[PDB]
């Protein structure tokens, strides 16, 4: 049987108290929503194992239980674990006492501690050489099934145990069901309050919601798309197609030889054409140092071999690090010389009882005189007599002339340090030759169009295995793209041209609605067939989880390629090609004319982040805090500190900088009236409120009250404070209100509102004489706006959506640069006293190289983050500074930019590190339908408007503007006269009235 | 040059490829890579930003009508042919003619592929053809193309009376212009110089990053 | 990119979008309107000046 079990299986991992934090841990977890067996206690008690520790709830009525065993017969015979618990006496020891069979309470030691109705939780974990006990009770009143809730278990006795033990056996209840599970290394996300008690817990790798969980490190996830991780299909073997070749390599000719060369004329041996094993090298106990830093030793079964070069010869046993890249001696550089990106392995195994004779091994022979150093490799057979002196050497040895090919005496008589020992570079330069000496593996057959662990003559990797049509020729092996990676291969085995492409991969992206709306998901493999995988294929690949629908509506959550899903009709998530709007044809024709009869004075908030953080992190206690010999390196690297710290101060003056060219453009500070009478318009939502604390707006209370360490970095504070950047906005609001926008540009003249919004109206293209017929409309308009949008920024998360983004990563910019006081960029501990209190001067000044280089990689791109953001902040700084000049200090003629639609004014509103506008726009509504015409005939002449369009509704023609239909009739003061009426297309014939004609006529 | 091809890198696949150690030696360097991939997922998003930005700021489907009677501007070569299989322009079809990965680096496809994306600039080319400025700012309003010519010559100052006279005349120059763009654009090379560039540019980086898996 | 995207954006709002008074804003000459043209990873405009 199996039942739900929804939250249980969970306890404590240490004793630290977390507060408001959300805070991932790995250990031996049991997973949630998981079904969990239900087991019956009438008529049960059996063995269950305990490899990885379990996770025990029982229900009781009497509490029956008498001992948690731990050994192999339980009898008092052998050592085993008791735990008895007398209300007074309680007792846990492991020494030897005869229990029952199945012990029950009716209602060699190694320690000693003395501490449905009922559900009571015990855990057992073993890591680290102590002695745990877990406990937790807890009432509860049900019969059926498990209780919804979250009760977290904390080791009483927490010590953590670390004995082995695979076996446990449970106590039940008999006078009841019992959960037990297995555990996995398994990481869930933990929620703690304020308080203590932990109160909600995902396992993230549940469903895409809860992989949403585990990126969001939140509860509540907002409606979007979230790389989760990194999907790639395991490919389901492993293959390998060395060369057909089998025979046994004469390894015994440069093993068990019966003759050594010497250093002046090694035997360079192309080893070629035979299986090379390793194998028995490594059964062989012969070798004593085996060095090489080029392979390694153990790992080399599995790699097949250029060509290598067996390079026999004979040294001394101190002369066994000459042979090495860069070593500088006298035979290293007179006989055998090795270059520094030496490919290879040199094995030096002891030759006490080989090379070796009574009278003395005599024929090995080294030169010890060059005019020259040595070539990598070279084969010196020089018989010349080496010129000591001066003096012509005709032959003749003796004074200033010696021969340099010197010769040793081996006899074992002789000392250990003078007994022979032989080395042999066994060369394995793996270099662009064919492969020939390959592993003891076994071959396996070919598969195409799946992709396979291919180990293809030591080159390893995963990838699909097609036939090619090129023509390899004989000799040529690989075909390597751009990257020099393996792109097609010949097969060794059949002469085939096989590509490798590597296999299907990609990230894992999730669809999923809020947590408020659905639980329902959509898991995406992208970019693939439905192969290596309701479910719809297009070009962004395969989507699982939300239905295909023809039918194509707005775009909410997008995928790729343009598919996109959307939550609704019993809704599901539905996934289609998206929609580029609504279907609007439009009915054009060279006659066909649409001018709105009415308008919507609509304000769009656009809200531009102007400053943010003035972060000045000193390099000194940063990086090197509460230490002097970390600054004494750190100064080392000269002048990293002083330019890193004045570009911060550069970043804090330009912040200052930048909020003064978007706030202090005014010389001259205004004060608003004591009464607030401004025509109509409501500006007690945005103009600063007497009754408040501090002397801030309504809606800017809205942006401060919802809308919104001491590691070396600090934050500096602004010159404006919060207070003085209020005290501008209010300012440049009241020159706005009072003043148009003549207050930016030199003298504040004096205008009322219904001026101003006339003169505002002027600016766009509309004749201001809308504005006061309608002033009581548009000022309930406005209002009813300034309202809505008052809701907007209290209900919406997103009204700060692109301001607190920006804070968020000035948030996690910081708290990764915390986190780099946490991770370790290759040091030992991330922690900065935990090094200089336990780590040696040498090695320290390393990972202080590591430290600075990588806190300052973290840093030095956090700076260039600061720097690139803060072209962003600045781009749109001086963007808002630009808006504030032709929006608050000025009306934009420049259509779009100040806001969606026609920008009328702009209100500033401060925001923490940043700014809002309230870009107050003209926006029209409904339009009347209508036909025009290029031009109007009357007299032979053309007519066209100075401002606005001819417009008929097909009885009458009109003139309008192009964004209002104000009916007038053409008029001489609106037309003029200009060309004849045969060359222009499109003209018809009308009628023109004048503003000079009834005054003639009458 | 508004958009990039979205690349994105893994932590993983191009830092260290299909390697459990590796991939344990890079997370040894703790959340580094991961501002790094969050930064080139930023990039994927804000260049669907500036996309979307540059193009959906249309908040309709603008489709061409049936007749082209345009007032003498054939635009045949700028708006999308239906003869075509895919529906994009004639000039654009040049520019897609003319001037035109497996390897633990990938691409990401765009959220607008690139005939939707033709979708968008067509409704564009629409609404500034049949409706002008006005759909950028509200409701669409559907006006001519010889009022659109006639009132933006208005804007520069000049009376719009000279083009209903010429209309002929101006028509012939513009539609003769937009020929000498289609030879130009078809004949030199250099004339896709500032897109040309940055797609090498972006070339050269990933190809540069392609170098560094033989760099030691 | 981002900044001339952001100059892109303007440019099709004042240029596409509307009518630009920004005298050798859209090209040289005197701007009258302009035509968006996609392009791979680009936007070609047709100035009319
Ligand atoms: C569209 C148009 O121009 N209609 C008539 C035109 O045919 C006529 O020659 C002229 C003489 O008054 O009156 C007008
Ligand atoms: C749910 O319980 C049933 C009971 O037989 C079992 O078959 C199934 O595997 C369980 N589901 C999971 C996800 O464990
Ligand atoms: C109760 O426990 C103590 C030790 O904890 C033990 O010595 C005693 O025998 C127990 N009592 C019974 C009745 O088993
Ligand atoms: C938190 O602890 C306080 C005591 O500090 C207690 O009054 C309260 O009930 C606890 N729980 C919650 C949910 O506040
Ligand atoms: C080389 O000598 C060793 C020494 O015992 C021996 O074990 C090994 O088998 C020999 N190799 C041959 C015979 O190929
Ligand atoms: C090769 O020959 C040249 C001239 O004969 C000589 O200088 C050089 O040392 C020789 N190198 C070797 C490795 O024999
Ligand atoms: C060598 O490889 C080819 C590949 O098909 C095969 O025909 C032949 O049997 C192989 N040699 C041996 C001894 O199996
Ligand atoms: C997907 O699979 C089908 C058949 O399995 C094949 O024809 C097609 O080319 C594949 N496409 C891709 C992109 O893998
Ligand atoms: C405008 O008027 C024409 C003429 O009757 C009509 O066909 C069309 O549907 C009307 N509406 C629109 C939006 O074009
Ligand atoms: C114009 O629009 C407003 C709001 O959209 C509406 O209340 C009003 O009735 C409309 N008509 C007139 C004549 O104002
Ligand atoms: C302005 O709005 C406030 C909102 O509380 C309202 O009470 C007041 O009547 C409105 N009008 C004026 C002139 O203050
Ligand atoms: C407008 O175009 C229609 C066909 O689309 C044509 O019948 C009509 O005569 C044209 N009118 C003018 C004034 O060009
Ligand atoms: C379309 O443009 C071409 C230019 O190649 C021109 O020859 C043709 O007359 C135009 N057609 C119309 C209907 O304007």
């Amino acid at each position: 049987a199996y039942t739900n079990s929804f939250t249980r299986g969970v306890y404590y991992p240490d004793k630290v108290f977390r507060s408001s934090v959300l805070h991932s841990t790995q250990d031996l977890f049991l997973p949630f929503f998981s079904n969990v067996t239900w087991f019956h206690a009438i008529h049960d008690n059996p063995v269950l194992p305990f490899n990885d520790g379990v996770y025990f709830a029982s229900t009781e009525k009497s509490n029956i239980i008498r001992g948690w065993i731990f050994g192999t017969t339980l009898d008092s015979k052998t050592q085993s674990l008791l735990i008895v618990n007398n209300a007074t006496n309680v007792v846990i020891k492991v020494c030897e006492f005869q229990f029952c069979n199945d012990p029950f309470l009716g209602v060699n030691c190694t320690f000693e501690y003395v501490s449905f109705k009922n559900l009571r939780e015990f855990v057992f974990k073993n890591i680290d050489g102590y002695f745990k006990i877990y406990s937790k009770h807890t009432p509860i009143n049900l019969v059926r099934d498990l209780p919804q809730g979250f009760s977290a278990l904390e080791p009483l006795v927490d010590l953590p145990i670390g004995i082995n033990i695979t076996r446990f056996q449970t106590l039940l209840a008999l006078h009841a069901a019992y959960y037990v599970g297995y555990l996995q290394p398994r990481t869930f996300l933990l929620k703690y309050n304020e308080n203590g008690t932990i109160t909600d817990a995902v396992d993230c790798a549940l469903d895409p919601l809860s992989e949403t969980k585990c990126t969001l490190k939140s509860f509540t996830v907002e409606k979007g798309i979230y790389q989760t991780s990194n999907f790639r299909v395991q490919p389901t073997e492993s293959i390998v197609r060395f060369p057909n070749i089998t025979n046994l390599c004469p390894f015994g000719e440069v093993f068990n030889a019966t003759r050594f060369a010497s250093v002046y004329a090694w035997n360079r041996k192309r080893i070629s054409n035979c299986v090379a094993d390793y194998s028995v090298l490594y059964n062989s106990a012969s070798f004593s140092t085996f060095k090489c830093y080029g392979v390694s030793p153990t790992k080399l079964n599995d790699l097949c071999f250029t060509n290598v070069y067996a390079d026999s010869f004979v040294i001394r046993g101190d002369e066994v690090r000459q042979i090495a890249p860069g070593q500088t001696g006298k035979i290293a550089d007179y006989n055998y010389k090795l270059p520094d990106d030496f490919t290879g392995c040199v094995i030096a195994w002891n030759s006490n009882n080989l090379d070796s004779k009574v009278g003395g091994n005599y024929n090995y022979l080294y030169r010890l005189f060059r005019k020259s150093n040595l070539k990598p490799f070279e084969r010196d057979i020089s018989t010349e007599i080496y010129q000591a002196g001066s003096t012509p050497c005709n032959g003749v040895e003796g004074f200033n002339c010696y021969f340099p090919l010197q010769s040793y005496g081996f006899q074992p008589t002789n000392g250990v340090g003078y007994q022979p020992y032989r080395v042999v570079v066994l060369s394995f330069e793996l270099l662009h030759a064919p492969a020939t000496v390959c592993g003891p593996k076994k071959s396996t057959n070919l598969v195409k169009n799946k992709c396979v662990n291919f180990n293809f003559n030591g080159l390893t990797g995963t990838g699909v295995l097609t036939e090619s049509n090129k023509k390899f020729l004989p000799f040529q092996q690989f075909g390597r793209d751009i990257a020099d990676t393996t792109d097609a291969v010949r097969d060794p085995q059949t002469l085939e041209i096989l590509d490798i492409t590597p296999c299907s991969f990609g990230g894992v992206s999730v669809i999923t609605p809020g947590t408020n709306t659905s639980n329902q998901v959509a898991v995406l493999y992208q970019d693939v067939n439905c192969t290596e995988v309701n479910v719809f294929q297009t070009r962004a690949g395969c989507l699982i989880g939300a239905e295909h629908v023809n039918n194509s509506y707005e775009c909410d959550i997008p995928i790729g390629a343009g598919i996109c899903a959307s939550y609704q009709t019993s809704q599901s998530i539905i996934a289609y090609t998206m929609s580029l709007g609504a279907e609007n044809s439009v009915a054009y024709s060279n006659n066909s004319i649409a001018i709105p009869t009415n308008f919507t004075i609509s304000v769009t908030t656009e809200i531009l982040p102007v400053s943010m953080t003035k972060t000045s992190v000193d390099c000194t206690m940063y990086i090197c805090g509460d230490s002097t010999e970390c600054s004494n390196l750190l100064l080392q690297y000269g002048s990293f500190c002083t330019q890193l710290n004045r570009a911060l101060t550069g970043i804090a003056v330009e912040q200052d900088k930048n909020t003064q060219e978007v706030f202090a453009q005014v010389k001259q500070i205004y004060k608003t009236p004591p009464i607030k009478d401004f025509g109509g318009f409501n500006f007690s939502q945005i103009l600063p409120d007497p009754s408040k604390p501090s002397k801030r707006s309504f809606i800017e209370d809205l942006l401060f009250n919802k809308v919104t360490k001491f590691n070396g970095l600090t934050v500096l504070p602004p010159l404006l404070t919060d207070e003085m950047i209020a005290q501008y906005t209010s300012a440049l609001l009241a020159g706005t209100i009072t003043s148009g926008w003549t207050f930016g540009a030199g003298a504040a003249l004096q205008i009322p509102f219904a001026m101003q919004m006339a003169y505002r109206f002027n600016g766009i293209g509309v004749t201001q004489n809308v504005l006061y017929e309608n002033q009581k409309l548009i000022a309930n308009q406005f209002n009813s706006a300034i309202g809505k949008i008052q809701d907007s920024l209290s209900s919406t998360a997103s009204a700060l959506g692109k301001l607190q983004d920006v804070v968020n990563q000035n948030a996690q910019a910081l708290n990764t640069l915390v986190k780099q006081l946490s991770s370790n960029f290759g040091a030992i501990s991330s922690v900065l006293n935990d090094i200089l209190s336990r780590l040696d001067p040498p090695e320290a000044e390393v990972q202080i190289d590591r430290l600075i280089t990588g806190r300052l990689q973290s840093l030095q791109t956090y700076v260039t983050q600061q720097l690139i953001r803060a072209a962003e902040i600045r781009a749109s700084a001086n963007l808002a500074a630009t808006k504030m000049s032709e929006c608050v200090l000025g009306q934009s003629k420049r259509v779009d930019f100040c806001g969606k639609g026609y920008h009328l004014m702009s209100f500033p509103q401060s925001a923490p590190h940043g700014v809002v506008f309230l870009h107050v726009t003209y926006v029209p509504a409904q339009e009347k339908n209508f036909t025009t015409a290029p031009a109007i005939c009357h007299d032979g002449k053309a007519h066209f408007p100075r401002e606005g369009v001819f417009v008929s509704n097909g009885t009458h023609w009109f003139v309008t503007q192009r964004n209002f239909y104000e009916p007038q009739i053409i008029t001489t003061d609106n037309t003029f006269v200009s060309g004849n009426c045969d060359v222009v297309i499109g003209i018809v014939n009308n009628t023109v009235y004048d503003p000079l004609q009834p005054e003639l006529d009458s």
